[PDB]
This record gives structure tokens, sequence and C-alpha cells, in this order.
């Protein structure tokens, strides 16, 4: 986030202008985060919120809260203070909820620190202990991601490296897991992965990757399916790309563990000695601790960009295998190909990490949709020249870490259903099924809204035939709109932050103004989706003869009027800052479009 770049800036440049920028950014980010929480607490029951709300969202609020000096926090306006009290009451109540357990432990540790040390020791020493508790909740989650990623690093090493270098790759793997369990114990947790459980998973995967390469070398897949010379070459190129990214990731993991160990050492020293030091030596040890913390943030961000690249290459390899089965006359949905693709799943059996559980599921959706599009080529419904134009789009949209994987896959649906081709029906079925089975998909608003538009444009032709699709659309639109209004608040608040923010050696002004224009574009795209959906629900309501269909269409038009009003309110509050409004005139075009949506429905 922007708050991380500003924090890095402040902890390394050490200027009054840098801390100033960081404190303003951290305050603005926090105000935005607390507004989203209050909106989410208002839309449902505390029990529903507690079971569905992203834990990381609550960790982000604790992080920003104790990144302020206590003085700045207790000085925040009353509605921010009201939101902080609402937030704290909610965490106190649901600290034991399975969904919130990690955040709950963090909240109880901070409550305990305040009970023990308040008033006796300096408040910004206490804030530093509070941040340390939050960051140790982040190190548990990061240690999950690192334990999983070490299995991929070791697998690609064992599989493609000469057998002489295999012990070394095993030593590294063991060292990594051991370093991770050591870190876990420092923060006060038990060890999660066993150095053998993991080496076992890595050896299995290495066997499969070795097999695939040996077979492709021989113009076939391990299932026996023959390959063309060109496709074999592409598979072998993709495998060498995966091997390369796996080396970069091994290095990034070592960088992350080094930073993490530095932060854990300096923090343990602050907790051990800080109370007894003199003010100057204590201020020096807090400075040291914040600089190590900045290193951890930088090295984590590096590893995650490389992981997004690895994922995109994983999906490209999956495409190549599905295409080969289709050129050989088989159906790309053959149980044998699916078995192969599951054996080559780099995110299997390590079900400890939010990022990889989410990506494993989306991979299944992607395989199912690509299969649909291929079975569609065989039926003459699509051309290979069409498929190869869609796939080049999708794989680039996926490599970019600025596009959500969910919005990328929804684009794949958009391409397949556009021509209202007969394969469209099966594609929608896969998608509608996935969303019912995996309701978290609708945390991404732009994605969800785009799916609803697909379903309605599909059902526009004959509304009454496809009445299940129209019901799915009506049932899921409120959640999609909630997530969309949330995204527009995030995007607009970030725009205001990037305007008042100060050019940094990590954010050029040209990068800040460019990023601002990109976010304002995303806001326009979401308002455009909202309009399109209303146009479609109106047409559906006219054409249709059924009366409860018409009821649902009015329900949807009502939820959309609410959403657009609630969005115009926020745009207006941002237009009160006339310097901002000056710098970005798009903000005015956006409010016009939002109000045109409030009239189309009046």
């Amino acid at each position: 986030s922007i708050a991380d770049i500003a924090f890095i800036d402040a902890a390394f440049t050490r200027t009054p202008e840098a801390r100033a920028n960081y404190l303003a950014v951290t305050r603005a980010a926090l105000e935005g985060r607390l507004a989203l929480f209050a909106a989410r607490l208002a839309r449902h029951s505390e029990a529903e919120v507690a079971a569905t709300i992203d834990p990381g969202f609550l960790l982000d609020i604790l992080d920003l809260l104790y990144s302020l000096p206590a003085a700045l926090r207790e000085a925040l306006p009353a509605e921010v203070q009201a939101r902080i009290a609402l937030f704290e009451a909610f965490l106190a109540r649901y600290a034991d909820h399975p969904n919130l357990a990690l955040v709950g432990r963090v909240f109880r540790e901070i409550q305990a620190i305040r009970a023990k040390y308040s008033g006796k020791l300096p408040d910004e020493y206490i804030n530093t202990l509070a941040l340390i508790r939050v960051d140790r909740a982040r190190l548990v989650r990061d240690m999950r991601l690192v334990e999983e990623t070490a299995v991929i690093v070791a697998a690609y090493a064992l599989a493609f490296d000469p057998p002489e270098r295999h012990p070394e790759a095993e030593a590294r793997m063991r060292a990594t897991i051991e370093r991770a369990n050591a870190l876990r114990r420092a923060a006060g947790f038990p060890p999660s992965l066993a150095p053998e459980e993991g080496l076992a998973r890595a050896r299995r995967l290495a066997a499969r990757l070795r097999a695939l390469r040996a077979a492709v070398r021989a113009r076939r897949l391990p299932t026996g399916v023959p390959l063309t010379p060109e496709q074999a070459a592409a598979i072998l190129a993709t495998l060498e790309r995966l091997y390369e990214v796996a080396l970069e990731i091994g290095r990034a993991i070592d960088a992350y563990l080094a930073a993490a160990e530095a932060y854990a050492a300096t923090a343990a020293e602050l907790e051990a000695n800080g109370a007894s030091l003199d003010p100057a030596a204590r201020a020096a040890l807090m400075e040291a601790t914040l600089r190590a913390r900045g290193a951890v943030i930088r090295e984590r961000a590096a590893l995650l960009r490389l992981l997004r690249r690895f994922y995109a290459l994983v999906l490209e390899l999956d495409f190549l295998l599905l295409r080969a089965y289709a050129e050989a006359g088989h159906d790309p949905d053959d149980p044998a190909l699916l078995a192969l693709l599951r054996e080559l799943d780099p995110f299997n059996g390590m079900t400890t990490s939010e990022l990889h559980r989410r990506r494993r599921r989306l991979r299944d959706l992607y395989i199912d949709l690509v299969a649909a599009m291929l079975r569609g080529v065989k039926n003459g419904e699509l051309t290979w020249e069409e498929v190869v134009a869609i796939m080049d789009g999708l794989l680039a949209r996926l490599a970019d870490p600025e596009v959500s994987e969910e919005e990328a896959l929804v684009g794949l649906l958009e391409e397949i259903v556009k021509d209202k081709k007969p394969i469209a029906e099966k594609a929608l079925k896969i998608a509608v099924d996935f969303v019912e089975a995996n309701p978290e998909f609708l945390r991404d608003g732009r994605a969800g809204l785009a799916l609803i538009r697909v379903v309605l444009e599909y059902a526009l032709d004959d509304p009454d035939a496809h009445k299940e699709l129209v019901a799915f659309a009506a049932a899921h639109l409120p959640r999609a709109l909630d997530a969309a209004v949330d995204e527009i608040r995030d995007l607009l608040n970030d725009v205001r932050i990037l305007f008042h923010s100060k050019p940094s050696p990590f954010l050029s002004a040209e990068e800040q103004k460019a990023l601002a224009k990109k976010k304002l574009k995303q806001v326009k795209e979401i308002l455009d989706l909202m309009k399109e959906i209303a146009e479609l629900a109106k047409k559906i309501k006219a054409k249709s003869k059924d009366p409860e269909v018409k009821a649902l269409m009015d329900a949807m038009l009502a939820d959309i009027q609410a959403a657009a009003k609630e969005i115009a309110k926020h745009l207006e509050e941002l237009l009160k800052d006339k310097e901002l409004a000056a710098a970005f005139p798009e903000l005015k075009t956006l409010l016009k479009l939002a109000k045109e949506i409030v009239k189309m429905l009046e």
C-alpha cells in the first residue's frame, strides 16, 4: 500500500518532512479503513460479519492504529474515535471466533500491554510494543507463505538440477523451515510445518515435473498423448521460465528471512531492555527497530510480485497441456489431464495460507473455463485464432499485479459469452456454480458486477427461459454492489492521499499523478458497469411477462439507486477539497455519471 512506501521513506530518510508525510498518510489511510469497517458492520449482523470479514483487513486497521503516535490517535475527530470504539468492541466480542482468532490474540496482547504499562512508561514506547504484537501476527501468516514457497523452490531444484546438487537443495529447504519455526517460537507460537512433511511434498512434485520434461523431450505427455514439435518447444520454454522464477523466489525468501530475523532481534532487545535504558538509548533502539521493520516490508513486497509471476506461468503451462489434449482429439476435461494438472499443483496439501488457498481455487475455475472454450473450438463455435487472441490477453492481464486474478478470469467469461455462442451456456454454469460454492469471490466488486452483467446480457434474449440465472443475479447483486462501493471509497481516498502526499524517491510525482489517473479510471469503469446493469434490468423487466421476475428487477434497480447515491455522497465530500477537485477534473465527470444513475431510477 501507499502507507508502506511512506513508512519506508520515513524510517530511512529521517527528515521532519518524511515523518510529516508518513503521519498524514497513515492518518488518512486509517480514516478510510475505519469508514469501510463501519459500513461492513452496518450491512449485516455482528455474527455474519465475524464469520465473513477478511481477518487481514482487521490486522491492517491495528497496524495503522498503532503506527500513529498515541497522541495523534487520541486527537482524532469524534466520528473516527466513535469508529475506533466500535472496532475495538467488535474485536473484544469475537476474539475467539475461528475466523478472527489471530487478530483476537493480537487485540488481547495490546489490551494487556496497556493494562500493565500505561502511565508508568512513555506512551510511544507502549505504541512500539503494540506495533510489535501486530507485526508478530503478520510473521505467523508470512511464515505460512514461506513454508509453502520453500516446497516449490526445492521441487524445481530437485527436478531440473543435476543430481550432485540435490543434498544442497535439501539443506536449504530444511534450513528455511527451521528458520521459520525459530521465528514462530520467538513471536510465541508452536511450529506449523515439519521439515519432512515438506521435503516429501517437494519430492513428489519434483518426480512429476521430471516426468513431464522427460516425456515432452520424447514428443509426448506422461499420459501418452502425442505432442506437435512446436507445442513441445512451448512447454519446455514455459518449464525453463518456471525454473528461473523459482530461483528468483528462493533468493527473495532468503532476503525476507534475513530482514525478519533482524526485526525479531531488535524487537526482542527493545522488549528486554527498553524499560531500563535512558531516553536517548531507548529512542535509538526504537529507530533501529523501525528501520528493520521497513526492510521486512520491502522484502515481502518483492517476494509477492515474483509469486504473482510464478502463478501466471503456472496457468500458462496449464493452458499448454489442455490445448495439447484437444489437438489430439481428446476432450480437454478428460479425467487423465485433470489428474496430471492436480499432480502438478504447486499449492496442494499446504492449506495454511490465504493467498495460495484462493489461487488454488481460481486455478480450478480457470482450467474449467479454458476447457469450455477449447471444447468450443472443436464444435466450430470458436476458431483457434480466436482462442489464441483471448489467451494472450488473459495471460498478460494475469502477469500484471495491478489486475485482480478474479477480474482476469471474469474477462475470460466475457470473451466466451460475447457472441452468445452455444458454449456460453456451459461457461456461465461453471461460473455461477463456483460463486455459489465460493462466496468470497464477491469480495471483489468489479469482478462480481461484471459477472452479473454477463448473466443479464445472456438472459436478455429470453428472460423467462433462464429464470434461474436471473434469480442468481438478483440474489448476488447486493453483495457485489457493497464490494463495489467499498472499492470506489478505497480508490477515491487513495487518490486524495496521492495528491496531498509528497514526491518520494519511491513514488515520483509522475508515478503519483499516473497512479491517481488509473484509480479514477477504475472508478469510472465501475460506475459504467452499474449503469449497464440497470439498462439491462430495465430491458429485462419490459420484455418479461412474468410478474415476480419484474419484482426482482425493481429490487435490483432499488439496490443500484442506493449504491449510486451513497457513491455521489463520497464524491461530494471529496469535492469540498477544492485544491483536489482542481487537480483532477475527472472527479466532476464521475459525480455527473453517479447522479445520472440516481435519475434514470427516480
